[PDB]
């Protein structure tokens, strides 16, 4: 794929230093990035909460309507306080026609924020089983068909929205939608410490998988592991 289809949203309400450590990683790297909501309230709940978010999806939805009919691009929605990236666009493109997904979500270890909703994941031995919504690529007309489901309150959980949906395994099998299993490209941190080790690539550090033998191109500290990008880059 051309990198010149490719397009990074996020979100950002401040110009935080996550954010700063986030787009001077994706500029070395040479990505385009739009960003949502810089200098709007955030109302997607309490930073103290576990769940929340939909302001996020409320804006991305906004903004994928202009793209809803262009089936040449593909885009990628990350977080940017608590994410970098870590290769290329070419790099990131190639793994993402390798998946054979139309919509990779990240994994995770966890099934979160309704525990209840793991049974019906489907089971995939040592892979991760459980969807994140801090990275996802797809393309923008598939993109468009899920976010435009969105209509609930700003501070409602943006991945327990998007989990529902891919539980559906119609729509999940319609779509095309799949999960990121063994951190190919989505590298969440939390509850996968114990499988990142840290890799010299050009006089950068970014992080190896050693549990899948992955080099993922999104680095996600989430929860508890923010701190641990300020070794990355
Ligand atoms: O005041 C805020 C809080 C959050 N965010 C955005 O919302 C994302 C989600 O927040 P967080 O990473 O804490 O969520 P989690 O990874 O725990 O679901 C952040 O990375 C930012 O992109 C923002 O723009 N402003
Ligand atoms: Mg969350
Ligand atoms: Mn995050």
């Amino acid at each position: 794929v051309n990198p010149e289809k490719l397009l990074v949203i996020t979100v950002a309400t401040a110009e935080t230093e996550g954010y700063l450590r986030f787009l001077r990683s994706a500029e070395f790297f040479n990505y385009t990035v739009r960003t949502l909501g810089l200098g709007e309230e955030w109302r997607g709940g309490d930073v103290a909460r576990t769940v929340g978010g939909g302001q996020k999806v409320r804006w991305l939805k906004k903004e994928m309507e202009k793209y809803a009919d262009r089936e040449d691009m593909i885009i990628m929605f990350v977080d940017s306080y608590d994410v970098i990236l870590a290769g290329s666009p070419t790099e990131l493109l190639k793994k993402f026609v390798q998946s054979g997904s139309r919509l990779l979500f990240s994994a995770e270890s966890f099934c979160w924020p309704e525990w209840g909703l793991a049974e019906q994941y489907p089971e995939v031995g040592t892979g991760k089983r459980f969807l994140n919504s801090g990275g996802f690529i797809g393309f923008a007309t598939t993109i468009h068909q899920i976010v435009r489901q969105w209509k609930y309150k700003d501070d409602d959980d943006d991945q327990l929205f998007y989990t529902r949906l891919y539980l559906d395994p119609g729509l999940r099998e319609k779509l095309s939608l799949n999960l990121d299993h063994k951190s190919r490209i989505f590298q969440n941190l939390n509850g996968a410490l114990d499988e990142v080790v840290l890799k010299f690539d050009r006089n950068r550090v970014r992080i190896r998988n050693v549990a899948y033998d992955t080099l993922p191109i999104v680095v996600h500290g989430n929860g508890p592991t923010k701190l641990q990008l300020n070794y990355l880059g």
